[PDB]
């Protein structure tokens, strides 16, 4: 039932917890497989059956996840705030399976077959940036930091007109706040994170900001390859991080010097090895309106919403999170609302 690795051996055509019928595979990640079934049970309603690996560790964050779920789906009993639905949970063959909604796309497989460094139309976008800040005001009023925000945790139904913030394996809740530089999937992870300094609900708001760049381009708006490389694309956009900012960073000496100049680590293009530059200025070189335009030529209506779009994210990615664009304001925001 179990491979070497402690995945379920998914055989299509497989009844689970007498009452499953798998006929679809929707993918493998690190920590589980997820089929796509009928309720036997239900007039054979379409579930999507996320099965966690056979492993202590990984079944325990399956359980917190439920806990997370649980609360979410317990505060929006109308479903109005693009959380996923968690149905039951069972065991079989000692995997922890949890059953959900009926999705099985996630917006990186989408940005995948819809082009490659392409990106969805700016109405979809539109859409999508809405429905993400409801699941973000449900997280605020949940008390819960998600804390894993990408196109990887974001689902859509099969028209994809609706999407669900997935995989609460990274969540907390806002109080216990291990001081971790490595908290978020680092392409996605805020400036306040890696400096070290007081994180909450703006780290999220911060992965939403990174993903609807995505989302527009079809490209990861900070490929950075380490913490140090994440600061100096993020200060490429706004400039150097504000002094009060740097000096409340319990990892501030990490990334800066004495004099708050920052400490720039560059993979020589000759040897393979790393050396550092001191630099007391970064000039805000990242020309985001110009990204976001492909060089490619729009209708005035859609060139309107691409300008709204950019001044969007020039309010969600400011590198301190008190000068950051509340839910409130973002879904007040000319982009959504015009
Ligand atoms: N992480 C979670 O808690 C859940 C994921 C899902 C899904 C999924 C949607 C798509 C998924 C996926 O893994 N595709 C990537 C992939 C894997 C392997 C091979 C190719 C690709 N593209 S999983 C669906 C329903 C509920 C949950 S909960």
């Amino acid at each position: 039932w179990t491979d070497a690795e402690g995945y379920y051996r998914v055989n299509i055509g497989e009844v689970l917890d007498k009452r499953y019928n798998v006929y679809g595979y929707t993918g493998q990640g690190v920590f589980s497989n997820v089929v796509r079934a009928r309720d036997n049970a239900r007039a054979n309603q379409e579930v999507a059956v996320k099965i966690i690996r056979n492993n202590e560790l990984m079944q325990k964050t399956g359980l917190k996840e439920l806990e997370f779920l649980k609360k979410l789906n317990d505060a929006d009993p109308d479903d109005k705030f693009h959380c996923l639905r968690l149905f039951r949970h069972f065991y079989h063959k000692q995997h922890l399976c949890l059953v959900f909604e009926p999705l099985s796309m996630n917006l990186r497989e989408v940005l995948k077959k819809y082009g490659k460094d392409v990106g969805l139309h700016i109405k979809a976008v539109r859409s999508y940036s809405q429905q993400l800040f409801l699941a973000l005001k449900l997280l605020k009023r949940c008390n819960i930091l998600h804390a894993d925000i990408k196109p990887d945790n974001i689902l859509v139904n099969e028209s994809k007109t609706i999407l669900k913030l997935c995989d609460f394996g990274s969540a907390s809740h806002v109080a216990d706040n291990d001081i971790t530089p490595y908290l978020v999937s680092r392409f996605y992870r805020a400036p306040e994170i890696i400096i070290g300094k007081s994180y909450d609900y703006g780290i999220d708001m911060w992965s939403v900001g990174c993903t609807l760049y995505e989302l527009y381009t079809g490209k990861i708006l900070f490929p950075g390859k380490t913490n140090n490389h994440m600061l100096k694309l993020a200060m490429d956009l706004k400039g150097k991080m504000p002094n009060k900012m740097i000096r409340k960073g319990v990892f501030k000496d990490q990334h800066f010097d004495q004099n708050l100049n920052f400490m720039y680590i560059e993979v020589d293009k000759v040897t393979e090895r790393e050396k550092v530059t001191v630099m007391s200025t970064i000039n805000p070189t990242k020309d985001l309106l110009a990204d976001l335009i492909g060089c490619q030529r729009l209708p005035e209506d859609q060139r309107k919403k691409v300008h709204q779009l950019k001044d969007l994210l020039d309010q969600i990615l400011m590198l301190d999170p008190a000068k950051r664009i509340s839910i409130n304001q973002a879904l007040q925001h000319a982009f959504i609302q015009e």
